[PDB]
């Protein structure tokens, strides 16, 4: 069992899985949730756009989500199942700042026996809220009633003829609850509908009769009153039916592509939306008739294209023409339906994009720019949306002046223009000394400022209330009218001592003396002292920004002190101890803050030592609440608001300048991919428009800052799917295997959708589902490492699928090569036949094909191997030499396989990933010339990818969303690998590469891995003893942290197939360990009790609140 992992999320998933708009928040309000696997993403529409209100992770992956308002309910009500059968109905409640999902009711609805269906779990809600019914298996239909009672969700299964279920929804106007489904048999598809009995727990014959469908209906639409009955949706007709009453439409302009989602409009059903897999956007429009009895029949149905969108998983309109497009597949969207048709005749403008990574299908890691910087590259998207995305830690500055200038102390922007709303002014602190530079566009160049002096330090300067400059230094006070430039008062300590600490807003001024604090307020041409006081200490530090609807004015001053190292909350003008914080130590606070980020109000305090405590900050009480503390450098840091698009945030200059900022209601930290920066202004100047200043020891920068979040992505279109890449350092470029769809005619041709990389290359070679006739072209791409363009691309034989990339040397060629492993595809073929190995040089602009060889079978992997070339072929595994005539000769075989998908090695070492019997570790064995197999798993595993962790331990991912770990046994029972690990992850992993997106204790080795919704992860290993710690941890957090849904985390993570569930066993959820520093203080006090840790061997000692914060911040740096 001696093997402990710790696995941990880089990048939440991207990828959108289902969308719902509804009254959830407040009944006044119109939200989207989104879920995105196992998160729950609330906003609030609003003409600015999305207003984020919470995010919600749950201990499951979201399968099931649906608003619903039972009668005596003020606002919605969520129901959610996961696809581990966790049942919940959860409300929305907001009390002041916090906010609360709390769980209504909660159960698990799986099912002893059952077939899970093709078309997936069905959660539906009845237009009356008189039930759920789900549809997990064949042959059942579960049905939860929502009697005030059914706290537990207690269900009950309905035995259903028709085994086949496509689709199904409660019918609207209806006496009883009513289902409408197409199923398929024999005969073909069907449309039915049944009445539900509470009363008879079973199935009543439906109100109105069966009617055969089109072959491929996969969709219903139950369509609201007025109209009632169903829209059944196919891939080349659109019906309506409600009973006495069928209308049916064959419009070619939907038999191009497949229609995979849709909306509704308007509230009566008059209008929906239709996207299908080309990313067409369609408007179905229902015509109403009159009827004498006042009814309304449809006269009429229309399918209007309106444009394109990404391809959409789902669709939400959101009132006023807004629509958001959920994609897994690319980017996510927000899009404007106009009335009026563009240039090109679409109705269709994109407003926004929001980036997907998924799928990433192949990944790697190279350091593009600097040295020991590991980007990842990856493999991303399908169709038309399949993308290079480039992701890199921290926050980048774009340079755009740098000047030397040593020994700057401080910096601030001033408009000494009255008139002008830019920055034309820098002001600069020295030791003792103030320097004044003037911007004229892009030219800097010391001047003075009349009113200003030069020759005592500045600790503040600025714009001030009326029309007025200030400058605090050392001496004094100085106050400054805007025209002319002169002094109109000044302020000095009454025996003129010097100031220590200046704070200052637009209206009010606080300075330290020592000890003794001074208060002032800025009046026209006067500086008038309001009240003062004398503090137990020394002062350290103040701050006096004013938050909230305040109108510029602070009724606070925040304040650090020497000796107790105390943060204290002022009110101003008494001086009155509101709250006071002892932080511990011995290293005096050097920087305050009062902020605001997303509405809530924090107190940010930085001592000398890298560590920042922040609090809750209530701006009416002055309390401070829920500690928090992280470090962010080993030096002091200074903390300085700016603006980036349309946000305050707070820049922290220490040794490691780090971004603060909100997201989901919490602080985040951000690396800003700088060195030390000692000091730093905003700056918005014409020259310098939307900037920062940043100073260190010698030297001046003007730049601007990128986005502000934790990973930058760069997307390189394709326009066609990526499937995998490999890295040739020698060429400085990426080779690429992709495919594009074309379509087939009768005769002996194919045509392209759409340009694409492998068609719109700078030079090209050749050898010699998305439309509703379809083929898959395949192309290796050459792509310049710098600027990402496609320099070649490569096609490869009609019906040739390129299946494996290597980028390597071989034998004693000099040469690195691109190989590439094929399959030829035919439809009759279970499995592949025949395929190849190519050997392609890339000189001079051009691919040249060095050599090949024809296999038979489909070359599913391939992986240098001590200068040979090892690669997978059906149920084998191949070891080739490369030959003095650079040609590939087969060493030696390994047979023991079903289909042997996967490779990877580590010296002599190679573990094979196999359809379905799990992993298999071979030896090649240099002085025999041949493989050994030395062990296997024998527990059957469906595999998604491999990694070897080590000699000695092998990991695994599998289609059932789990990780394991198997080592070799601690006889020939050697021959058996163990699973010493397992863990549900919740994820399909399609890759695992080692590395690192940090720049280069508790943990060794570092694996990334990609998956289907854009998640990155990381796997690292633990010793014995740090893994009982954190297991001891996970263990007590999961006592004190309540789970939405009420799922329990061990369920959550418990190993999980069809043939095995188990307990999660060596693997620790870092993603849970990290919640750690997010908890409350109690709580988190509840978790360290009497916890203890083994020192690394035999002694145990008590583990403090703060050890275990520094241990988590630990643990937070390996990603
Ligand atoms: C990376 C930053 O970590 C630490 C930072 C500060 C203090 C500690 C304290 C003391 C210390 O030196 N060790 C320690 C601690 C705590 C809680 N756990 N712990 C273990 C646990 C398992 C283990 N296995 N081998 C050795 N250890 N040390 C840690």
């Amino acid at each position: 069992s001696m093997s402990y992992n710790y696995v941990v999320t880089a990048q939440k998933p991207t990828a959108v899985n289902g969308c719902v708009t509804g009254h959830f928040t407040s009944a006044e309000d119109l939200n989207l949730l989104i879920a995105k696997n196992t998160r729950l993403e609330i906003y609030v529409v609003t003409a600015e756009g999305l207003r984020p209100v919470k995010e919600v992770g749950m201990y499951g992956k979201i399968a099931v989500m649906e608003l619903f308002r039972p009668k005596g309910e003020s606002k919605d009500l969520l129901f959610i199942l996961t696809a581990k059968y966790n049942a919940c109905i959860l409300e929305y409640k907001q009390s002041g700042e916090s906010i609360d999902i709390i769980t209504r009711a909660h159960g698990n609805v799986q099912d002893r026996i059952g077939r899970p269906s093709e078309t997936g779990i069905i959660g539906i809600i009845d237009p009356e809220c008189r039930m759920i019914g789900l549809r997990l298996y064949d042959g059942l239909f579960k049905v939860i009633p929502l009697d005030r009672d059914n706290k537990e969700l207690k269900a009950f299964n309905i035995r259903l003829e028709e085994l086949h279920v496509i689709d199904v929804k409660f019918l609207y106007g209806c006496q009883a609850p009513t289902i409408c489904f197409v199923y398929q048999d024999p005969q073909g598809r069907h449309v039915k509908t049944y009445e539900v009995s509470l009363r008879e727990k079973e199935f009543n014959k439906g109100p109105w009769k069966q009617e055969n469908v089109e072959a491929e209906a996969s969709m219903v639409i139950a369509v609201p009153e007025p109209f009632g009955g169903a829209i059944i949706i196919g891939q080349e007709s659109i019906t309506y039916h409600n009973g006495d009453k069928y209308l049916a439409i064959a419009p070619p302009i939907i038999k191009q592509s497949t229609i995979v989602c849709h909306n509704r409009v308007d509230p009566n059903g008059s209008r929906y939306l239709l996207g299908d897999m080309e990313g067409r956007l369609f408007m179905l429009l229902l015509e109403k008739e009159e009827q004498m009895d006042g009814t309304v029949t449809l006269k009429d149905l229309r399918v209007e294209l309106l444009g394109e969108t990404s391809i959409a998983e789902c669709l939400t309109y959101l009132d006023n023409g807004v629509v958001f497009v959920g994609s897994r597949l690319g980017d996510s969207q927000l899009v404007k339906l106009n009335v009026d048709s563009n240039e090109q005749g679409s109705y269709v403008v994109a407003m926004e994009t929001f980036t997907n990574l998924g799928p990433i299908v192949d990944m790697c890691v190279v350091d593009l720019e600097r040295q020991g910087q590991g980007q990842l590259v990856t493999c991303s998207g399908a169709f038309k949306e399949g993308s290079l995305r480039i992701i890199r830690n921290g926050i980048g500055i774009h340079e755009h002046a740098s000047i030397d200038l040593p020994g700057i102390k401080g910096l601030w922007p001033l408009r000494s223009d009255p008139q002008r709303e830019t920055d034309d002014t820098l002001v600069l602190s020295f030791v003792g000394q103030t320097r004044v530079l003037m911007l004229n566009g892009e030219e800097v160049e010391e001047t003075e400022l009349m009113g200003f002096v030069d020759d005592q330090q500045t600790f503040f300067c600025g714009n001030v209330a009326h029309q007025q400059l200030i400058q605090i230094t050392s001496a004094s006070v100085r106050l400054v009218s805007q025209e002319p430039k002169a002094l109109v008062s000044e302020w000095k300590e009454p025996q003129a001592k010097n100031i220590s600490v200046a704070s200052c807003n637009s209206s009010q001024v606080v300075v330290a003396v020592g000890r003794a604090l001074y208060y002032l307020q800025i009046h026209p041409q006067e500086l008038r002292q309001i009240s003062h006081t004398e503090m137990e200490h020394e002062v350290a530090c103040l701050d006096i920004t004013p938050l909230g609807d305040s109108n510029g004015l602070s009724p606070l001053c925040a304040i650090g002190l020497w000796t107790d190292i105390s943060a204290r909350i002022l009110k101003l003008p008494s001086f009155e101890l509101l709250h006071k914080e002892m932080l511990g130590g011995e290293i005096i606070p050097r920087s305050i803050l009062m902020t605001t980020f997303e509405s809530s109000h924090y107190l940010l305090c930085a001592l000398g030592d890298g560590a920042l405590f922040y609090f809750g900050l209530n701006i009416e009480t002055g309390l401070l609440s829920d500690r928090k503390k992280v470090t962010l450098g080993t030096q002091p840091t200074v903390l300085r608001t700016f603006r980036s698009l349309s946000t305050t945030n707070v820049f922290a200059c220490s040794d490691r300048p780090t971004v603060i900022y909100s997201s989901n209601h919490k602080l985040v930290f951000s690396n800003v991919n700088l060195k030390e920066v000692n000091y730093m202004c905003p700056l918005n100047s014409d020259g310098y428009p939307d900037s920062l200043a940043l100073a260190n020891n010698s030297t001046l920068t003007i730049g601007t800052i990128d986005e502000i979040q934790k990973l930058h992505i760069r997307t390189v279109p394709l326009y066609e799917s990526p499937r995998k890449i490999c890295y040739q350092e020698v060429s400085q470029c990426f080779g690429v295997l992709s495919s594009r769809i074309e379509v087939q005619d009768t005769s002996g041709g194919t045509t392209a959708l759409r340009p694409s990389a492998s068609t719109q290359a700078l030079s090209s070679s050749v050898s010699s589902h998305e439309t509703s006739e379809e083929v898959e072209v395949h192309n290796l791409l050459i792509i310049d490492q710098h600027t990402f363009e496609v320099l070649h691309a490569h096609q490869f034989l009609q019906n040739e699928y390129a299946l494996s990339l290597v980028s390597c040397k071989l034998g004693k060629d000099p040469n690195t090569y691109f190989i590439v492993g094929t399959a030829m595809v035919y439809p009759e073929e279970a499995e592949p036949k025949q395929g190849r190995i190519v050997v392609f040089q890339y000189s001079d602009g051009k691919l040249q094909t060095v050599a090949e060889k024809e296999v038979k079978g489909a070359v599913y992997s391939m992986v240098e191997f001590n200068g040979k070339l090892l690669a997978s072929i059906n149920s084998t595994v191949r070891l080739y030499e490369w030959t003095t005539e650079k040609e590939l000769r087969t060493e030696c075989n390994h047979y023991n396989n079903i289909m042997a998908l996967y490779l990877k090695t580590k010296g002599d070492f190679i573990l094979v990933g196999d359809l379905m019997r799990s992993v298999l570790l071979l030896a090649y064995k240099p002085m025999e010339g041949n493989f050994e197999e030395i062990a296997r798993d024998f527990n059957p595993n469906w595999m998604s990818a491999v990694e070897i962790l080590d000699d000695d331990n092998f990991l695994g991912a599998e289609n059932a969303f789990n990780l394991f770990v198997c080592q070799k046994d601690s006889d020939e029972e050697r021959q058996h690998l163990q699973e010493v690990g397992l863990f549900h992850l919740g994820e399909f992993v399609n890759v695992f590469c080692h590395g690192s997106l940090v720049m280069q204790t508790p943990t060794q080795g570092s694996v990334l891995f990609g998956t289907v919704n854009g998640m990155i992860g990381l796997v690292t290993s633990l010793s014995e003893s740090w893994y009982n710690l954190l297991l001891d941890m996970q263990n007590r957090l999961n006592k004190v942290i309540k789970s939405v849904g009420k799922i329990e985390h061990s369920f959550w993570r418990s190993f999980h197939t069809e043939r095995k569930t188990e307990p999660a066993t060596g693997f620790i959820d870092g993603d849970l360990i990290e919640s750690f520093l997010d908890i409350s203080r109690p709580k988190m006090q509840e978790v360290v009790a009497n916890l203890q840790y083994d020192d690394g061997s035999g002694m145990k000692r008590e583990a403090t609140a703060d050890d275990l914060i520094k241990v988590v911040e630990e643990l937070t740096r390996i990603h």
